[PDB]
RNA sequence: ACUCUGGUUUCUCUUCAGAUCGCAUAAAUCUUUCGCACUAAAGAUUUCCGUGGAGAGGAACAACUCUGAGUCCAAUUUUUUGAGGCCUUGCUUUGGCAAGGCUA
């Protein structure tokens, strides 16, 4: 109301202080979705 | 149910495309804005990767699949009947016509 190869960690975004937004709370879509590319069997560990 | 067009594939040439021409995303030049410009935004222009529509030429085989075109009802409800004969009046194009009353 008022040369350099990596890259440096005050140029990220997403540090917001919201207790909805760090805990964003992901689908696992009824059981039966997966997201792909990780472990399926790993994946039905964290579910 | 009988016949006549139109093929598919590949190569090359010439035109049009601001259509997500490309369900992906490059490089150069100029201007402006700030940093102090690879770690940066906007505008304009240009170069390369290669594509869709149309037309023309070539040559390897299939020729009529497809796209077209030329080529069983008689019995209510319609097409298997209620059909034909008589009289009066206006005109008779003296053949009969129009209306009404009849018999079947």
């Amino acid at each position: 109301y008022l040369f350099v190869f990596e890259w440096d960690a005050s140029e990220d975004t997403s540090i917001d202080y919201n207790p909805l937004y760090k805990e964003r709370h992901q689908v696992q879509l009824l059981g039966r979705g997966f997201i792909a590319g990780i472990d399926l069997k790993q994946q039905k560990r964290e579910q």
